[PDB]
């Protein structure tokens, strides 16, 4: 599924990300448009050959199984499809792991180059949430 901006906005609110770990809703909107352009179905080979998964980009060489990146964690306990479904939960709630891991958001490269530091709350601009 491919979301639309305030559509992304509000399921994530819904979700309990906006302010999680002190990120404004802004910056959440702000990498999910920079690391999928709102798409579910988004998927993106890294380098060491993991795969990043879905509307955030989450990477295989920790955070989820996906049956060929071996000798990787599965920190998030799920199947790197689950992060490829139209129904976000799966994402955020790795995502809430991934950030909460003392790294923050400077996991998400398109968020530290494209978000961080911006006036990320353009992102929540016109929506009602
Ligand atoms: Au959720
Ligand atoms: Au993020
Ligand atoms: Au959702």
């Amino acid at each position: 599924k491919v979301f639309g901006r305030c559509e992304l906005a509000a399921a994530m609110k819904r979700h309990g990300l906006d302010n999680y770990r002190g990120y404004s809703l802004g910056n959440w909107v702000c990498a999910a448009k920079f690391e999928s352009n709102f798409n579910t179905q988004a998927t993106n080979r890294n380098t060491d050959g993991s795969t990043d998964y879905g509307i955030l980009q989450i990477n295989s060489r920790w955070w989820c199984n996906d049956g060929r990146t071996p000798g990787s964690r599965n920190l998030c306990n799920i199947p790197c499809s689950a992060l490829l479904s139209s129904d976000i939960t799966a994402s955020v709630n790795c995502a809430k792991k991934i950030v909460s891991d003392g790294n923050g958001m400077n996991a998400w490269v398109a968020w530290r180059n494209r978000c961080k530091g911006t006036d990320v709350q353009a992102w929540i601009r016109g929506c009602r949430l």
